[PDB]
């Protein structure tokens, strides 16, 4: 299927080979997507439109930590393991992105996953799993235990490198963004820092924004698109006729405080596309380095060291985050298809035909 | 049983009637304590020495939020709901304190508890439960699913005002503090601001510190006590070989940024008692107001307002936090009895007879 | 002179009457602008292109505090009084925006200004003045003591409500933004929160960004403009043919608590993001938000006329969108107000060309 | 004169040779102390009891930055250069500690000082000087311009290693702590992490706390001391007979720590403060800054990090943490003992903690 560039959307910069977070070597991504039932919602009985996305920073068999730093745009949401990141500048184990109702289940499942796989001696290092959420309340039976431990195990064990599936998959399955269908999006940039070229990879779970504010390549496109407003049982539920999780990977050998700076750049990329951070929109960014690794109980490994005042190197990386974030948000929208879920709520994927026509007229 | 004051330990300030967090009107506390099995530990089979402690800021039937603010001494640990507190200055629902292995189970159980008790329209407000941990790894089968949803429901439903049980109960059941038995401790202060009086209440789950650093009423006491070292064969002390959660309640009508100030005073009380915050010791404080309340979807209720630069009022409140924290820590030690747990690990409660003898000699 | 709207640049939302931070009642703004000397720079002898901008949140005669909260985009810069804002959620006295070399002189001059004007009893409240900077190093003799205490007194005493002068004035005098002339910019929004309408006002001192990244009304405009690259002694100093920090102040009359004003300040980054910049490593980019209705009388009881729920999306989102939109427009207003300037060492920086900008906007938004 | 240990106060741990922040090699400290005038205060005329203390992390000739991190106990005060530290984990130039009224003068004087000493190319790196304050309002003419640019130059240029003067000197000159005379104090700890040894050095400018809360070596000593309450306008101004006739903490270490790790060190200062009993007043600006002298960043160059430490290495980190706590605790008591009785503006009088009584109490408590 076409991604944003394939529909004529222009972006600045140079993407990695895959144009995805897996352009950062060693990163693995997995999804479990849970879609079942239709019609009226009864708590405990669906319909279900949910799932979980797993990102292994160093691959599924790693017991080591990665240097990490975070940022908050608006903190109305959950992201576990973050006190640890703020304190010691690293986290162990995978990142899980999921629906709000699933957080506790995913948290305990990740602990269970370690039993038998991890030397008893290292088990305590597996006790602060990283799990984050956005709310799939319009399309999904949030409280109804739709996600199982097996679902989580499958995503953990199935994760891999290579091309990353986008759209209505994993944690993004039942999400809604800019009043269109939400979901998973990803992008990357290769950035020239003098004689060295680093990779910055971004993955988003998007559940934020209003259509009236949306900009794609700077075009305020909500009013240019006709129809495609959400419905219920065949009635227009929004418009004139009636949260966001950002994961940043890089192979640059950054220290934790430097990774906080990377994470703070995500907001600028979000700003480019028009949203204004709603009061209850939990918008967060987490950045990690795959070259600055911390062997369990060992000496941190830092292959090179970068000066924070080295503008040539840092600006290249910063611009990478902003561009990759901007593009990941548009890739998400393009990858997400129309879906009908709980209570016959219907949310449209941004129309490909209309988008391509608008881009062609604006950028001949 | 005797508490610290009853063994002759002197403290500064004026305690409330119960000398406990429930001296703040409307606050309720419940514990479920899980103690079963003996001998060699097999993961999934126990022995179990764990549990959960619940604090309802406004009582178990409240759907409203309380104003809140937090502080971190050392962030190697988990406390959920804290991004929410940082962002909007309030949290909904109860505080749960538990062992590290139980966090996800407790988180999902709190969601389940709300189903059928809370109106469907208000269920989304129950999706960011507040759950915090310390690790009971020496005495408890941490990964072994010893805590059940029924255990969590019992603490939620059984919580009440009045005197609070301390020692080897609820979340503190399997904990270790200052190389003695750890657990739950609580204390309160009634403070004067001119003609106005307020209550500051403190509950701790203590799992921190080293015997050689411990001070009680300023006395470096670890070297004065004879024996009582842990056995794993003595595992510490001269004969070897032969985290902290602080919850602060107040009826003072404080704004969120003011409650952050209250939370930051906890460290000073901790410091009085000698510990130095170990590298992996997750030490956190959370403060809330029972008079600044936010009805769900309604107008915040702030009955009076306090100036941050009003030293007479603020200092009284700050000193309250420091003193109640100091005493809560000592009350914990005195309430906790000797316990044998997983793998026959044995941890002694600080000896009452020696403690009272030392205090009598120091404070004739 | 024309502002951004007058050149055909479209923006979303409804501005207040003045389209300026002074749309928030009681706010006063003053500038002192220092421009002297030409040619080669000698430290201590200019040329000088610097100054100071004063914002009195409740007017120049107020001794009271305003509720306040801040945010950092990239903290490579100075903004004094901010530990106080983080701790107790208010600040006393005026905000001063200036050049980096002037910070200490301004800080002490603000103390001196209080002597004789403030009851001795209240003097201690004047000891944590609020002073922020961006660096005018290309056009100005930074270390050369060009700004005097009299300059600072003049801005403090001359500040007033009504229309606010923009461009190469006050703290903005010698600044450079998006490789064009930088300076002061301002805008406002009146926002509907149910049955009440609040005002959000923004003033910026802009010294940030690159021409290649710049977006105006979403148009990547750097490559559309012909010429106007900076020069030295007649030599192009940037762009393809070479060789031939940001301070944001947000005022609102919404009765917000300090933690809520932190939320307002965190919205500024989103409006900056709309215009394309990516926050350079040494670009000190900061925002400070205050409420003129939540006031704290010195040694008295705080005055909070009404109270707002953080989870009330209708009210909070209106305010947040106000910050984003006013920030975006303030930044474009700055560029349009700022004229071409030659300063220290014959460094020449062009104001964004009005004729070209208007032609591009007409072509994009018929 | 005597330091705390000399009066029989016991402390835990092993101090460095100097028992001072300068036990960290290469650190230099300088003071300018301004004491002039007597009697009634007139703004602009004194009397003056103020000054400035300078700490060069890598010595007065260094153009390089040091890795750094900070912590706030109560942020009602000023400390410039701290947004920089929070953002990029380092600061350039010296630390200045001074009285509140002097902040702007010191800030500009530090810029002036660089002109002529620093290559024009590197001048921009001198534009975010680090300056912090506590308020000497009871003893000093705060607004009266008692501190001059020459005073600041003298401290910058006169700074050195070796023993550090304590008490009523430099920025601490006019200060008040625990209702006794405040001022400068310093202490150090040499800590063991396996076979490796590191030094943690602490310097304080103390202007905080109440006598009723003070603990020395765990002993609540305010009520045990007889007399020595302050006097203003001739009458006792505090204590049972009243009516009748902020804290700056600087931590240096030679351990090669990253910026986030130095934030952890700075957050340990609160525990050492807690040991001595204060509860952080509403308007008491209490701050800590920690820096590494081995993790250095050459101007416009590659950072130099000679070794690297795991945050989860308890043996190493706990040794360093305990060092901060113990050295902070001792530096606070060393201050009190070093500071002598002073009469200042308006004939306000504040007593140094009495040495004879303190020694007697320690002897009785610790036979
Ligand atoms: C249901 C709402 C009121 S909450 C908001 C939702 N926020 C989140 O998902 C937060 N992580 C979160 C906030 C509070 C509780 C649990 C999760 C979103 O991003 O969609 N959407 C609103 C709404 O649709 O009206
Ligand atoms: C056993 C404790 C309760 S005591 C404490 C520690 N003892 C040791 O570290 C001993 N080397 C040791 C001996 C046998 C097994 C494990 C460690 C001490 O000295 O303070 N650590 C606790 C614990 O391990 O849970
Ligand atoms: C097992 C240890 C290495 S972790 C530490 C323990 N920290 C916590 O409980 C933290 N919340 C936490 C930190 C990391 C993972 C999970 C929980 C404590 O306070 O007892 N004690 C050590 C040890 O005994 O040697
Ligand atoms: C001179 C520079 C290296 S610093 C940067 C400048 N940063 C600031 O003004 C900061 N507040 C600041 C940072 C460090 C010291 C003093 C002020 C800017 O925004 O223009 N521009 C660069 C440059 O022109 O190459
Ligand atoms: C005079 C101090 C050093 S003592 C301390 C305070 N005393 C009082 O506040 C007295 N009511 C007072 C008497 C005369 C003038 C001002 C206050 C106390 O009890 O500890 N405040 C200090 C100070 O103000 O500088
Ligand atoms: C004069 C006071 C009201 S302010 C306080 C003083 N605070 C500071 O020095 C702060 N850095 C500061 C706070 C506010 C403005 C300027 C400095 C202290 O530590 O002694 N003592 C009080 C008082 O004596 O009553």
């Amino acid at each position: 299927g076409p991604r944003a560039r394939d529909l004529g959307v222009p972006f600045e910069g140079t993407p990695g080979a895959l144009n995805a977070i897996t352009d950062v070597a060693g990163v693995e991504v997995g999804h479990t997507t849970v879609i079942s039932g239709d019609g009226a919602m009864v708590i405990g009985k669906g319909p279900y439109r949910t799932g979980v996305t797993i990102i292994h920073p160093l691959g599924k068999t790693s017991l080591d930590g990665v240097a990490a730093g975070r940022a908050v745009i608006n903190g109305t949401g959950e992201w576990t393991g973050m006190h640890l990141v703020d304190e010691v500048g690293q986290f162990l184990g995978p990142i899980a992105l999921t629906g709000t109702g699933n957080v506790g289940l995913v948290h305990q499942s990740m602990m269970d996953w370690s039993v038998g796989k991890v030397p008893e001696e290292a088990l305590f290092s597996r006790l602060l799993p990283v799990v984050a959420e956005t709310l799939d309340n319009r399309l999904n039976d949030v409280f109804g235990h739709g996600l199982t431990r097996d679902h989580v195990f499958a995503a953990l064990d199935g994760a891999k490198g290579g091309p990353v599936a986008e759209g209505n998959v994993g944690g993004g399955t039942g999400m809604i963004a800019y009043t269109f269908k939400g979901g998973i999006g990803t992008s990357s940039r290769v950035v020239s820092a003098g004689d060295t070229r680093y990779t910055v990879g971004v993955l988003v779970q998007a559940n934020h924004g209003d259509r009236n504010d949306l900009r794609i390549a700077g075009v305020q496109i909500g009013k240019e698109i006709k129809g495609a407003w959400p419905e219920v049982n065949g009635i227009v539920a929004a418009g004139p006729d009636a949260s966001l999780l950002i994961v940043i990977a890089t192979d640059a050998p950054l220290m934790p405080h430097q990774l906080e700076r990377m994470a703070r750049r995500a907001a600028l990329g979000v700003g480019r596309n028009g949203s204004t951070a709603g009061a209850l929109s939990g918008e967060f960014a987490l950045a990690f380095s795959t070259s600055h690794v911390i062997p369990l109980g060992g000496k941190p490994r830092l292959p090179a060291i970068i000066n924070d005042t080295d503008s040539e190197t840092m600006n290249a990386l910063f611009r990478g985050v902003v561009q990759a974030t901007e593009e990941a948000l548009v890739n998400q929208l393009v990858a997400s298809e129309t879906m009908t879920g709980a209570n016959n709520a219907k949310v449209y994927g941004i129309p490909h035909d209309q988008l391509a026509r608008i881009m062609k007229a604006r950028f001949p």
